[PDB]
DNA sequence: GGCTACAGGACTC
DNA sequence: AGGAGTCCTGTAGCC
């Protein structure tokens, strides 16, 4: 197999900048405002003239302003973003049929069928940017391998704006030489496990027992990292099927009032079932976010179809089990639907 | 022992 | 300290 995969760079802050590119040069930082008081909330995403300054996705508004108070700061528009999306997504589609979808900025293509070696690969990956960059005027960065696991690591090596290849005998040099923690899948606390443990780097999975490992990091985990380990990783690009649809809001104050959190509750149902379009949900789970900031949530499949009405009603009573079962505050609550009629 | 549904955990962002 | 979505795991109810 031959994967060829490609990340939009700074996606949402750069198709602001197409949309106004006299942005360009300047920083620029697309924000989720929550709406409690001026600047709470987050930063999605930084171009790259912010990031040098250390303001970057997931820090708050506020922590971001004083780092770069003349930044330019913008709220997120995600619809605009996703339509810019799919115009891009349509465009890979016309190199090859087997393609992964795998985030709003983020796709694999199966480049076996199409290509004879990475040499030639490298020649479409060029190809594939420079008709982004002409259609769209977005760059991106092209990552491509064996499998999935490693032209998505080459892309990461290569952005912004680059082009990589990770060759077979490379993937054996990363299989040793590679922070563990650079690998997808693998986040803080798995990372820390696989210290805590001995692993550093994928090689090392090899020698410690199965057991010893799957009693850390869970039996899915391992068997990941392990098939990585022995280069025979080989998932199938394969076209992603959405599965579940929600929406999560903040309330302007923390609440266990039933008839003050209601609203917040209806409008996340509302905007969920635009969002659904023609898919019909069997399923739905009240999220909610405690004012400790955990995630704690309740749900109940139906044999049939949820209509708006029965999510309405449903969504008070899965609420209430929430507020019955656990005793904190709550500070963001929505809903989410899945398990959708085929 | 091994199957299915839930609620939480971890990760991608 | 926002918002969205996926896969996985421990537990319980049931063959
Ligand atoms: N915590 C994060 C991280 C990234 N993002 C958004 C979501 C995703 O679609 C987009 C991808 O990130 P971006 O292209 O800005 O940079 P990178 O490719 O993630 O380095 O940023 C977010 O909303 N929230
Ligand atoms: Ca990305
Ligand atoms: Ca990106």
């Amino acid at each position: 197999m031959i994967v060829l995969f490609v990340d939009f760079d700074y996606f949402y802050a750069q198709v602001e900048e197409v949309l106004n590119p006299s942005l360009k040069g300047k920083p620029v930082v697309v924000c989720v405002f929550s709406g409690r008081f001026e600047d709470s909330g987050a930063v999605a995403t930084a171009n790259y003239e912010a990031r040098k300054f250390g303001v970057k996705a997931g820090i708050p508004i506020v922590e971001a302003k004083k780092i770069l108070p003349n930044a330019v700061y913008l709220p997120m528009r995600k619809e605009v973003y996703q339509q810019v999306s799919s115009r891009i997504m349509n465009l890979l589609r016309e190199y090859s049929e087997k393609i992964e979808i795998a985030s709003i900025d983020e796709a694999y293509l199966d480049i076996s069928d199409k290509v004879r070696d990475y040499r030639e690969a490298y020649n479409l990956g060029l190809e594939i940017k420079n008709k982004i960059l002409e259609k769209e005027k977005i760059t991106v960065t092209v990552g491509i391998s064996k499998n999935k696991v490693f032209a998505k690591i080459a892309a990461d090596m290569a952005k912004p704006n680059g082009i990589k290849v990770i060759d077979d005998e490379e993937v054996k040099r990363l299989i040793r030489e590679l922070d563990i923690a650079d690998v997808p899948g693998i986040g803080n606390i798995t990372a820390e496990k696989l210290k805590k443990l001995g692993i550093n780097k994928l090689v090392d999975t090899l020698s410690i027992e199965f057991d010893k490992l799957k009693g850390m990091i869970g039996e899915a985990k391992a068997k990941y990292l392990i098939s990585l380990a022995r280069d025979e990783y080989n998932e199938p690009i394969r076209t992603r099927v959405r599965k579940s649809i929600g929406r999560i809001v903040t309330m302007k104050r923390n609440s266990r009032n039933l008839e003050e959190i209601k609203p917040y509750l209806f409008r996340a149902i509302e905007e969920s079932y635009y969002k659904l379009d023609k898919r019909i949900p069997k399923a739905i789970h009240v999220v909610a976010v405690t004012e400790d900031l955990d995630i704690v949530s309740r749900g109940r499949t139906f044999p049939h179809g949820i209509s708006k009405e029965t999510a309405y009603s449903e969504s008070v009573k899965l609420l209430q089990k929430i507020l019955e079962e656990d005793e904190r505050k709550i500070r963001r609550i929505g809903v989410r639907f899945s398990k959708f009629i085929e």
